[PDB]
């Protein structure tokens, strides 16, 4: 499927849980791993509106090459049935990371 060899760290504690879970069913049917930690291995950060990083978890996206990015890559990449460009939803564009 389209998330094959993603790993998406997910930081949605204020999606409502019917979202959350929906989040995780369409990673899970698609190909891909999801976790709650961030580590080397995820290649992906979602992170819902209300949800922010430390400097520290920063660094570790940066140092890991971790792509950060909203719900909406998700949703919409499974709308569309194709990976779309994770660089068009990042929260933490306007800082570069």
């Amino acid at each position: 499927g389209i998330f094959a060899n993603c790993i998406f760290c997910l930081k949605v504690k204020y999606l409502p849980q019917q979202q959350k879970k929906k989040l995780q069913t369409d990673i899970k049917e698609n190909g891909g791993k999801f976790s709650f930690s961030l580590n080397p291995q995820c290649t992906h950060i979602i992170l819902d509106n209300a949800d922010v990083l430390s400097q520290y978890q920063l660094n570790s996206i940066q140092k890991n090459h971790v792509h950060i990015a909203n719900p909406d890559f998700i949703w919409k990449s499974i709308r569309e049935k194709r990976l779309l460009d994770v660089k068009n939803y990042d929260p933490y564009k306007p800082l570069d990371i």
